[PDB]
């Protein structure tokens, strides 16, 4: 029975009736934000809601059996997993977070349709390449926001009183957030000298993320240079000592014509 | 008389005397924005305006006979062709919004005038490719938006009281508008936690629009470089499958000294 | 013998000393600054600017003399000789506006040095390719100024009233600035759908401003990839045309041992 | 002696040990923000900074011995140093940024960790090629700085009452940041025709910024694409004064065969 179920979780009509499912659903989740017709309709989209989370189960468990290993071996396919597993926790509890949760299963459409992974794929290429960059970033917010909730905090709490208040607003400052008027004109009343915190960090922090772009591009067009150069250097190499072996055989077949001697 | 007025619409002078009219009545529109300069001349103006409007429409049709079923597969011409179908809805009445709509015929300058239809052109060229990310971006906008909603809207009906509400609000924090002291630190005071929602949505953002602007640069100049090799790649080939055909040359030209063989 | 004179504005020194002059009086158009010390040295210092507003005037004079009509088609000349026409103008005069344009005077530093000038030059250079754009820009916002001026004019006239003020506002939503809850925001509560004209009004100045970027970045590596292959062909060309030289020497010399039978 | 130092100090254990006393060290200075923990265990904390104070003497010093006057050519060494001291000044005394600048010593796990001394030195790099821009831009803010002190500054003492004002609101400008609403909007009550001074501002200020982008990456890149130039043109050269250098003999064996007349 294994092939009788692989004909049909790989045929056409097993994905697009998928895709079909994730997008109305995801009309359907789109029109329970409306709670004029969430009361002229609203139990049946939450009916609606169950048939298509029954559906994915099925599908994805079918998947299972399919590709079993392989399916967890694929990034995609553990999204749908646990992107499912999420909308199958009941409509329930004081942990209320997970109802809105299940409006990510309407990112199964990046999943089901192939040109839209390339593009989550193309993006998220760029990211360990920065893992580094990121590392030092962070660090560097770190030994600021200390220094701004110690040198800060106590007058100004709402902002700098936490470390995490730091992180905030530093997160805000480094936006370019209404920072002056917003955070470092108030701070300058109490303490006129702020702006040697907060001058520096705007300067370093936006000076990393232009510069890190350009690295990027122009670092990408250092190797496609390479492969070009490669690839021509491959030439000259394939070619003039491809004319080394014939050009020997000039030598030897000039050679081979040196018993005009012998006459 | 297909080819009289073909010969009037394709003249030289035609085409100028239309890009004058445009000039002139733009002129005359932006005059028409002073209250005080409608008192004095503006009798003035609402027949020049509707004479204009006039010349404008004649011409439309010329052009029409001058290309017929090609009229309406030009793009520039399917403008012209709104834009002034526009102009002719009354000159009140309808909706006043059409006559807004109005001041649009001036984009016939950009029209109607070469060096702009390309420069516009140069600009959508970038768009089909980017077709595909628009809709990723939509999509994450879409299920953010039903995500905020359903999250902020019955304690912040302003921002979030609808789909509507939270798609515009999602557009101010994407670009990056007073964000933070403007809607999230409010959120924050009912919503501690708002930050874990709104951070990871400037990033993604702000993410896919930057790297979108490096692979459009670095891709581009991938395509210069393909043209490049192979340019290059050929001309090595054509200065040196020229040597090793008269190379075969000297090697036969030896074999020609097999008149050893007279012996 | 005029020569003579030539010989001097050209000298290392006549230029290192106007910049020692430029620099100078930039150090006391600064503190100009602290009412402080313009009490206390204000006659000390009003002297100086007095100096070098004179020997700029000599110098100007003099360069014009040596250079003739060639200084007038010399922009860092005509910029020199405004610069210092203005600042000519006594004070008090009509209007203390120009005594504020005196200032301008320090860019003076740009003019003396090169570098300063190759950089600046370096800049402007970019625009000659962008008139088009700039135009094709300016007249999206002279459509939209003339449209949002008659759409909301008459209940937000401070934003909106005047054609210069939907100019300046438009402006700053180009900049971003403030433009949701210091102006739509507002707008909406009075015109719902005002976001059909700001939203698209942002996304054509935002990408019309990026594609321009990276039409600049990339037409510019197409010309360095022109200059390239060219260099590299011209190089492939000629030595391989350096080899056929060999060749054909290698050549109608094995012809006289094929003439010798 | 000095070997038996000399391998103790370049042993990756001693640099290990060093990162990890970095690192635990920036996870106590995190601790000492709270006011709760500082309470229940601020004693175990200062001492754990002496402590780690000491043994950062005692490295610096181990170093100066192995490295001599190498040491301090050493630019990240220098830094480790210049650190170091401002944590060694005894704590208080009349003003207390050092009893805060003490968590610059963080910023060792940069120096330490050879992967982020990289990518900050890729950073650095770009800088000297700069200075000349910035100097221009630092004396076009200057200029600007004073002529707006002079213009706004009566009747906008906080904005633009001294130089100093004038230099912190034109950096709030030039970030764009709350520009127009807050500083211009304001200002054009008094005085008009502001706007002729802070368009202009705001142009050249964002233009040569922008620009500056594009200079760096394309001639970047223009570098790029020479080393390429001589990759390429270097095998040209070689095949075409090596193998004349080898025909040159081939050059001769055909004088040979002339050269047989004689008897
Ligand atoms: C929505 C948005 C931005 C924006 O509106 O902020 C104003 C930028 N700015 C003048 C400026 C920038 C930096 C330091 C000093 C001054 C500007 C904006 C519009 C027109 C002209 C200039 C800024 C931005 C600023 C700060 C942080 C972030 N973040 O975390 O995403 C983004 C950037 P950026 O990479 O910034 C750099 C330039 C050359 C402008 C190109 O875009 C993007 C991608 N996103
Ligand atoms: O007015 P509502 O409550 O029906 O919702 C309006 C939304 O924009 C449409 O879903
Ligand atoms: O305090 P003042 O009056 O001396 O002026 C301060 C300025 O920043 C110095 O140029
Ligand atoms: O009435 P105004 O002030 O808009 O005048 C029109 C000009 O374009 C700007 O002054
Ligand atoms: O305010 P505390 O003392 O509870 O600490 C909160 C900080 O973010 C944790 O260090
Ligand atoms: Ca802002
Ligand atoms: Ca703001």
């Amino acid at each position: 029975m294994y092939l009788r179920i692989t004909n049909i979780v790989e045929s056409s009509f097993f994905t697009k009736f998928i895709i079909y499912l994730i997008v109305l659903n995801g009309i359907t989740m789109g029109l329970e934000t409306s709670k004029t017709f969430m009361q002229s309709f609203g139990v049946y989209t939450t009916l609606f809601n169950q048939i298509v989370i029954t559906i994915f189960t099925i599908e994805i468990i079918l998947r299972i059996y399919v590709h079993r290993i392989s399916f967890f071996k694929d990034p995609w396919s553990l999204f749908d997993f646990f992107v499912v597993a999420i909308s199958l926790v009941p409509t329930s509890s004081g942990f209320e977070i997970l109802r809105v949760l299940r409006v990510l299963r309407l990112f199964r459409l990046v999943t089901a349709v192939p040109q839209m992974r390339k593009i989550v794929s193309a993006l998220i290429s760029v990211i360990p390449g920065m893992l580094s960059v990121i590392a030092l970033m962070t660090l560097f917010f770190y030994i600021f926001a200390i220094m701004a909730t110690q040198l800060f905090g106590e007058r100004f709490p709402e902002w700098f009183g936490t470390l995490g208040e730091s992180f905030y607003t530093l997160f805000q400052v480094m936006t370019l957030d209404d920072w002056s008027n917003g955070i470092v004109r108030p701070l300058m009343e109490v303490y006129p000298y702020a702006w040697v915190f907060f001058i520096p960090f705007i300067f370093v922090v936006t000076f990393v993320m232009i510069n890190l772009v350009v690295a990027i591009i122009v670092d990408a067009m250092a190797i496609l240079n390479q492969k070009e150069e490669q690839h021509i250097i491959d030439e000259v190499q394939s070619h003039e000592d491809n004319i080394n072996n014939e050009i020997i055989k000039l030598r030897e077949e000039i050679v081979e014509l040196k018993e005009l001697i012998k006459t």
